[PDB]
């Protein structure tokens, strides 16, 4: 899997037994084989939407997505085929999910366990311009180490990019609206590669998050004062 090349030269290590002359149908081998573990790849992507739906608390049926689980689940009578005679349909739903790779797979799955985050994001700015005021009073609270001043950035990026998904997003979004808020994140982690872990370094620090509206506003920690 994402060694293609590799798998090209192995199949021509395998030809050097001089068989089928000039060898050239493995390239044909070469794609569906791609094909299969990228359909595999969409069916993962899958179930992680579904997780993000329950995770966010959307309303748009994503019925047809089922179909790829439908696969996933009925695997072993399935896999008495070939690599041709798969279906038709499972290559329609490899178009639907083409522009999701790995990592945005990761992103999603970063987003879908954090239901509490989300609900507490959304309960307490609801509008990402709150979040600039936030950010200041949770400089009050670091503690002028790295780790703990980092805490902040780590949550404003984190908010500042996963925004759309958790503020925005209106509970009837369905398939395609789900995929534009989608690209605004698909363009944001393209541009930051470390975008979910932050959000999931946000998640974990979730009390002290909570601790900063209440308490952490004024005192003004007073190490270098």
């Amino acid at each position: 899997v994402n060694k293609y090349t590799d798998l090209d030269s192995e199949l021509k290590i395998m030809c050097t037994v001089d068989h089928q002359d000039q060898r050239d149908w493995i390239k044909d081998r070469v794609e569906q084989i791609k094909e299969y573990h990228h359909l595999h790849q969409a069916v993962h992507a899958a179930k992680v939407i579904l997780q993000v739906k329950e995770s966010l608390g959307l309303n748009g049926d994503f019925s047809v997505l089922n179909t790829l689980l439908n696969f996933t689940d009925n695997f072993d009578d399935f896999r008495r085929e070939t690599l041709d005679q798969i279906n038709q349909e499972l290559i329609q739903a490899k178009k639907l999910l083409q522009d999701i790779s790995e990592a945005r797979c990761k992103g999603l799955q970063a987003l879908s366990l954090r239901k509490e985050f989300i609900c507490w994001v959304r309960e307490a700015l609801g509008g990402i311009n709150e979040l600039k005021v936030f950010v200041d009073l949770a400089s009050i609270s670091a503690g002028e180490n790295d780790i703990d001043v980092d805490r902040v950035a780590c949550f404003h990026d984190a908010v500042q990019g996963y925004a759309s998904l958790l503020f925005k997003l209106d509970p009837s979004v369905d398939f395609s609206a789900f995929m534009k808020h989608l690209k605004k994140l698909w363009k944001a982690l393209d541009k930051d590669q470390y975008l979910p872990r932050k959000l999931c370094d946000s998640a974990r620090n979730l009390e002290w998050l909570k601790t900063v509206n209440e308490s952490h506003g004024s005192v003004e920690r007073s190490s270098l004062t």
